[PDB]
């Protein structure tokens, strides 16, 4: 009778749709929705974990901090037949029914290829100096986003990476840190950013460094980016559906519960914006 | 001041696009534009190519039927100092100066990952039979969207190809085919069509053959079938931009001319319609 969902944080604008993507798909599904956050702590995290078993409910859904920290804590889950789902971040443990994610280096592969041809198509030049900014490090969703789009450029002579730096998915350390890459005085055409929250900074960087004409991508689909594009202050963002990723969960969720075989991971659509 | 383009038919819905596409951006990029068509026919693909070549056009884009055949007519285009570039189908020769396409192996891995969830979703099962109805044979586009697919699914134990036959990208021999199947006996929960015009062949089969329950999808995006996913009558297609192939020609060309460094290959975009 209920689901178990602790997440991050409320702050990301993904992390707000995947909440309410949740209490949308358990009611659908007859289930009551509990819903936590963890407001960046790791600590909080585990507790919450702990508390949904403490409670017995009938599953866990998790979008991890930090999937090591809580690997005990999903172990007491499993010990107590309780099983556990990982949304958005893959979570790689024996505790682990089933990951529900995008195809993230997908993701990364597609915006490699869309940087590619908008560089000749906007700039006239096959060379292509990219920047990339990267999300928070171990965290699988970030390592998936970095080997996809450096298997779109690995056979691309004309294209490389010059930069890469962690924004940690936040608008303001991203800022920071294109703010130093600008100040680096380093030439670059192009800036892969692994979110869209990173591509709020990125944008603030370079408008308040006056540069333009560079190609700018994101990922997510978040309302303020979905516009930057629009208004061709951005190029494109890559969107993620949270309602495809909890459908399948719970689809995941039912066969758990007729004891049927279920994939090791499941992957939803996503559907780039320019 | 003239850019001819040479497409194996005038009946693909898709083709009509590309010919539309190409019209257009031919005038975009002030060009005039001549367009043929070889009702696929190798011997009049061939002595099209070779009227452009005489007629002294600026630039050749083919979208073939055999690559091999017009071998030795496009290394005259060569000879003549008339670049040539495949668009949609890729074209294997030194002769030609780039491939412009979607990516069609991530095409196949796109439509794997839906089946094997929608699969669940509809069936709450996760074991499922696939029909798959390719495209003209030894053509890249056929192998490359069954290799794609082939890897979408080789961590599924509990799916599997059944059966797979050729549908020559005709509605006709598709619904002709599909109704083979349908009397083989062969039981499965799927088709996999390799374009738009098999999935239209693949309905009419199993509309007539009053079997329901059936996910299906194709490829392409075209405006019958895009209408048909609309009402379920479909489960999905990915849709390509031929304008976006045309747009990147356009601009290939451009640098071309300019004796510019050119990718052997452009990707465009392709996503999924649910």
């Amino acid at each position: 009778n209920i689901v178990g969902f602790t997440i991050v944080n409320d702050k990301h604008e993904f992390a707000q749709r995947l909440i309410n993507a949740f209490k949308a798909e358990a009611k659908a599904n007859k289930y009551e929705a509990l819903v936590a956050t963890s407001q960046n702590s790791r600590i909080s995290e585990r507790e919450q974990i702990l508390e949904f078993v403490h409670l017995k409910v009938d599953a866990i859904f998790i979008t991890t901090l930090d999937d090591v920290y809580i690997g005990s804590a999903i172990e007491e889950a499993k010990k107590a037949g309780i099983p556990v789902f990982a949304i958005d971040r893959m979570i790689r443990s024996d505790a682990v029914v089933s990951s529900i994610t995008s195809n993230n280096q997908m993701i990364g592969e597609q915006l490699a290829s869309y940087i590619k041809n908008e560089l000749i198509k906007q700039t006239g030049r096959s060379t292509g100096r990219i920047v990339e900014i990267t999300g928070t490090a171990n965290v699988y969703t970030t390592n998936e986003r970095h080997r996809g789009f450096l298997k779109g450029i690995e056979n691309e002579p004309t294209l490389s990476i010059v930069d890469s730096v962690s924004g940690n998915y936040d608008p303001v350390t991203s800022e920071r840190v294109m703010r130093q890459v600008i100040d680096s005085g380093i030439p670059f055409d192009a800036v892969y950013c692994h979110n869209d929250d990173i591509a709020m900074g990125v944008l603030e960087a370079l408008k308040k460094a006056k540069i333009s004409g560079k190609i700018v991508v994101g990922i997510d689909g978040n309302r303020a980016i979905l516009e930057a594009v629009d208004m061709k202050s951005m190029d494109a963002t890559v969107v993620q559906s949270a309602e495809e990723m909890m459908k399948v969960a719970f689809s995941a969720l039912k066969l758990h519960t007729k004891n049927k075989k279920i994939p090791d991971r499941f992957y939803t659509y996503s559907y780039l914006y320019d």
